[PDB]
């Protein structure tokens, strides 16, 4: 089933979409296309679904029947596994991972040769199963305890200077395994919320760009009077961020925080955000002689544009941070973490008081609007090609966002749902219905019975 190949990576439903026997020809297609790079060497990590050790051990002998040396890691967070194919002798890695859709999902996000695949590429994939394109040998498997490397990585590395007390919150999914022992490594104290990894997910699911899913960690920060609150999604690649009064500090705020310190130390340095972000970030990055980079929503295309620009920071507006300053470039919610206490630790004030200080402008959350699965592209497409926007500064790499003095907006497709993604920004809540209204002008010219729910 093509479906099942993404833009961002691999994802389906186990029995249904995603099979036993197809999780080992896509582990016979990532073997091959390692070997194609001439990188035999791979490592392999799953998150802690219920089906991970059925299907992990699939994908390993389809790797190893390609003559693929591959390094098992076992359970653990998707950065870990990112990490494996740093330290370990391949730069190769295959995480089984279904992040935090439903508990009946699983998938995979991978890397060959440094390279995170995207678009094309794992359509190449597909590809070669279909062809047979698939490389036959006689691999082997090596066990590989990676969680301690990486435990002491951050902790050496990372200094605070003062004690912090932090609700951490992980929905049970399987930053479980590494991220409350890890904080209070540092120097923290660790109040924690849905720990244990648990592949049936029964609290709430572990999805920090909702806010439905930090009302227990709001909750637990104000009830304890701690200094923040971190929860982290399914497989650890985003964090979600609440001030010591409750406040979510979305993931462009969160950026602002990061790219001040990372330019600070970097004269000049590239630092990428994803067209959700605020224009905030663009002054901001822009004002402390750091060169701001706009890039298209998604993980994978997102640490693809690092390695073309040379960024030593990225971030996303869903959760995703990416460190290439003292780090390796993936994105990753725990290291995320640890730079945050690091730069929290060193204020006198609390974290709310912290970002408080930035600018902050009227914002709608992220809205959709579910349109086919046949259309979305197009829409956008129309948008592009059809819509007068005069003026503003248009941006068209993804959707179409448009830049004004005091405001902005944004429409483009989702390449997980069939939506279509928005957000508005401005400085005063009569210039943010203005730029809305704009919008929704546009979206009536394509098609008058387009729902228009802002
Ligand atoms: O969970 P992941 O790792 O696949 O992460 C992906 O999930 C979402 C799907 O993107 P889209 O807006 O195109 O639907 C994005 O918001 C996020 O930025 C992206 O990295
Ligand atoms: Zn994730």
């Amino acid at each position: 089933p093509a479906s099942i190949f993404r833009a961002y990576d691999i994802r389906g439903v186990v029995g249904d979409t995603l099979t036993a026997e197809t999780a080992y020809w896509i582990g016979r297609a990532i073997g091959s296309e390692s070997l194609a790079r001439g990188e035999p060497c791979v490592a392999v990590g799953r998150d802690g679904r219920l089906s991970g050790p059925e299907l992990v051990k699939q994908l390993i002998q389809g790797l190893v029947d390609c003559g693929c040396q591959v390094s098992d890691v076992g359970m653990v967070p998707t950065p870990v596994l990112y990490y494996a194919a740093n330290v370990l002798e391949g730069k190769s890695g295959v995480m089984l991972t279904g992040d935090h859709n439903p508990p009946d999902y699983n998938g995979f996000k991978i890397v060959v040769a440094g390279e995170t695949l995207a678009n094309e590429q794992i359509q190449a994939l597909r590809e070669r199963i279909e062809k047979n394109d698939l490389a036959s040998g006689v691999g082997s498997v090596e066990q590989v305890d990676i969680l301690p490397r990486y435990f002491k990585q951050i902790r050496d590395d990372i200094a605070m200077a003062k004690p912090m007390k932090v609700v951490v919150d992980c929905g049970n999914g399987v930053a479980g395994v590494i991220a409350p022992q890890l904080i209070e490594a540092l120097g923290c104290s660790v109040i924690p919320l849905y720990c244990e990894v648990d592949g049936n997910f029964p609290n709430h699911h572990p999805d920090p760009g909702k806010p439905e899913n930090l009302k227990d960690l709001i909750a637990k920060v104000k009830a304890e009077n701690a200094d923040l609150g971190l929860a982290f999604d399914g497989d650890g690649d985003r964090v979600g961020v609440v001030t010591n009064t409750g406040t979510i500090i979305y993931p462009d705020r969160l950026l602002m925080l990061f790219a001040k310190d990372v330019v600070s130390r970097n004269p000049g340095a590239d630092i990428i955000f994803d067209v959700k972000c605020t224009r905030r970030l663009i002054a901001l990055i822009s004002g402390y002689g750091g060169r701001p980079v706009m890039w298209k929503t998604g993980h994978s295309l997102i640490k693809k544009k690092m390695k073309e620009t040379g960024a030593l920071l990225a971030g996303e507006m869903s959760g995703h941070v990416f460190f290439k300053e003292r780090w390796f470039g993936f994105d990753d919610g725990i290291y995320s973490a640890a730079r945050l206490l690091e730069i929290l630790s060193q204020d006198q004030r609390d974290s709310e008081h912290v970002f408080s200080a930035f600018p902050s402008d009227i914002s709608t959350p992220e809205i959709n609007i579910t349109v086919t699965e046949d259309s979305k592209f197009a829409i956008i497409e129309a948008l592009q090609r059809d819509a007068q926007w005069g003026e503003g500064n248009i941006t068209t790499l993804d959707g179409v966002r448009v830049d004004y003095p005091k405001g902005w907006g944004l429409v483009r497709a989702s390449n997980t749902t069939p939506v279509l993604v928005l957000r508005f920004e401005a400085d005063t809540e009569e210039e943010l219905e203005r730029i809305k209204t704009v919008f929704r002008n546009q979206l009536k010219a394509v098609d008058s019975s387009l729902p228009v729910p802002f």
